[PDB]
């Protein structure tokens, strides 16, 4: 039983992601102030588990064992902001190497990318971190992210 925290600028898809993950549903635009927390049972490689995800609105962060930091490939400011999210996990859980998974959401808005995939991969080498592009819109790559976060909780 593992508690994970989604971190990210407003509007990048933390919510659409968490909900595509937990119940295979996209919310087109969801009350943005609602920081939800969603307990679910899943099965990871199988060795199967329970995760309590805090979906943040961009202090249950003392107790958080894992972070998904999220940006939108369409929004460089969101991406630069992953670096403030970074030094928050550190001021808080307190080292240089918490379990962390870096994600660029909205990969489906490819005509509108302001952020390259090698940029994301290079921020991920900073954290030493797995890195993913997802589209929550189309549930693309969404399981992989949460399952990799789980494998860094347990590899640490
Ligand atoms: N095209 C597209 N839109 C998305 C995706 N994920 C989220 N959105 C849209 O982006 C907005 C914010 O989603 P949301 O999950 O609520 O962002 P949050 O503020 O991080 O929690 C809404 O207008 C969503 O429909 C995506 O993968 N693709
Ligand atoms: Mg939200």
């Amino acid at each position: 039983e593992y508690k994970l925290v989604m971190l990210g600028a407003g509007g990048v898809g933390k919510s659409a992601m968490t909900m595509q993950f937990i119940s295979h549903r996209f919310p087109e635009d969801h009350d943005p102030t609602i920081e939800d927390a969603y307990k679910i049972r899943i099965r990871i490689d199988d060795e199967p588990a329970n995760l309590d995800i805090l979906d943040t609105a961009g202090q249950y962060m003392r107790a958080g064992e894992g972070f998904i930091i999220c940006y939108s490939i369409t929004d460089r400011r969101s991406f630069h902001e992953v670096r403030e999210f970074k030094q928050l996990i550190y001021r808080v859980r307190r080292t240089d190497d918490t379990p962390v998974v870096l994600v660029g959401n909205k990969s489906d808005l490819k005509q509108l990318r302001q952020v390259t995939k090698e940029e994301g991969l290079a921020l991920a080498r900073e954290f030493s971190c797995p890195f993913f592009e997802t589209s929550a819109a189309y549930r693309y790559y969404i399981d992989d992210v949460f399952h990799a976060l789980v494998r860094e909780i347990r590899r640490k």
